[PDB]
């Protein structure tokens, strides 16, 4: 798994409330977080399947 899967979710400095998935490497699962709308990092996915495909295992 790519190293970016280990990074914490990044809301960023914008003020929107957009629900996105991130890979929680401590839990081994994709979970939701609030993205602010700009300056997304790589551990930020629009769907659970893309998140799991990119960063999981079981």
């Amino acid at each position: 798994r790519p190293d970016f899967c280990l990074e914490p979710p990044y809301t960023g400095p914008c003020k929107a409330r957009i629900i996105r998935y991130f890979y929680n490497a401590k839990a081994g699962l994709c979970q939701t977080f609030v993205y602010g709308g700009c300056r997304a990092k790589r551990n930020n996915f629009k769907s659970a399947e893309d998140c799991m495909r990119t960063c999981g295992g079981a």
